[PDB]
C-alpha cells in the first residue's frame, strides 16, 4: 500500500510543479509536427493519473517506468535547450530526486 501511496505523491507533487505544463496532458500529433513518427510509447501525467486512479498499477516499478519515459520522450523528441526540452530536465531530475530519498 505504502508503495502506491507514494506514487500519489509524487505524481501529484509533478502536476502541480512549475516545469509541468509540457507534460500534463498527451501531445496533440495534430499541432506537433513528426511527433507521430519519431515517439512510438506516448506518455504523459494525466495518463498515467487515469490508471493510476483506477488501480492499474501492479508496482511502483511500473509507475516509474512510465514517468521515465515521459522524459525519455522528451529528451527524443525535443532538443536539450528548447524549452519543453529545459522544463523536462527539471522534471526529470525533480522526478529521479523525490523517488530515491523515499527509496
Ligand atoms: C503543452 C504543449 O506542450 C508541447 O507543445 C509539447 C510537449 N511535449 C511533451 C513534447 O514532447 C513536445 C511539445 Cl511541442
Amino acid at each position: 500500500h505504502s508503495d502506491l501511496t507514494f506514487c500519489e505523491i509524487i505524481l501529484m507533487e509533478m502536476e502541480s510543479h512549475d516545469a509541468a505544463w509540457p507534460f500534463l496532458e498527451p501531445v496533440n500529433p495534430r499541432l506537433v509536427s513528426g511527433y507521430r513518427r519519431i515517439i512510438k510509447n506516448p506518455m504523459d501525467f494525466s495518463t498515467m493519473r487515469e490508471r493510476l486512479l483506477r488501480g492499474g498499477y501492479t508496482s511502483s516499478e511500473e509507475f516509474a517506468a512510465d514517468a521515465l519515459l515521459v522524459f525519455d520522450n522528451c529528451q527524443t523528441f525535443n532538443e536539450d535547450d528548447s524549452e519543453v526540452g529545459k522544463a523536462g530536465h527539471i522534471m526529470r531530475r525533480f522526478f529521479e530526486s523525490r523517488w530515491e530519498e523515499f527509496y
